[PDB]
């Protein structure tokens, strides 16, 4: 397997990456955590970024997540 | 394995994602389904979007699919 | 596993996709084959496209391939 | 498995690709090595490139790496 998804880069340089530890990480370009988002399963899918900055990623809990840029859930799709 | 491919984002913000349930999903940015497209196998490949909006994704049924933005098959390649 | 890599789209709309059948495929947007390129192993890696149109993809024969837009080998890196 | 991640392309055409041999490779468009970066595990994740050229990739040593364009470590995140 792979511990990390491929990263995605936001407008301000934020680095978003999924982990098989079940979290989506948002990392500042300075290497400090901005936030992390808890899903119910491994995040192998590489995040995509919408035109408005929404971060989308699938989880092995079977949901497609839409996360606001501040780390709060926008919605999940099953 | 992974339940989801990595998502792709269309011009209008539509989120396209493959599933190992054999479907390609097109999701409105509001979290409601736009359409889903039935293939014959797991869609692990992450979709790509052409300049005219066509959505391309491979399936483990061994076909490369070209899907119109309205969810109708354009062609499949083997 | 997955039969297909994720596709990449060229300037003219050409769709490039790797297969576990060991080939990199270049498909016209009309669904007809432009060319295919034979490697020595499964092409699980998703191709990337350079600014000059070169197509790059890794193969499980352990080479990173650079392919010209006309399907001829440019170089391979090990 | 897959020996290579999907490649990423830098501003000057440099091709960045991870290997399950634990290294991230930066290859000149002419096919000669620019540098390689040693991690502690397979680099299955496909690199992403920041707006300032930083290369980000995850490794199965459980770190997300930020690498400067000259191949020197910028930081690693766990």
């Amino acid at each position: 397997g792979s511990v990390h998804s491929s990263p995605a880069i936001g407008q301000d340089g934020t680095i978003y990456v999924g982990s098989n530890d079940h979290y989506l990480y948002a990392i500042n370009p300075n290497g400090k955590l901005k936030w992390k988002f808890e899903t119910g399963g491994s995040v192998h899918s590489s995040p995509a970024i919408g035109q408005d900055g929404t971060i989308y990623v699938g989880s092995n809990d079977h949901y497609l997540y839409a996360i606001n840029p501040n780390g709060k859930l926008k919605w999940k799709f099953e």
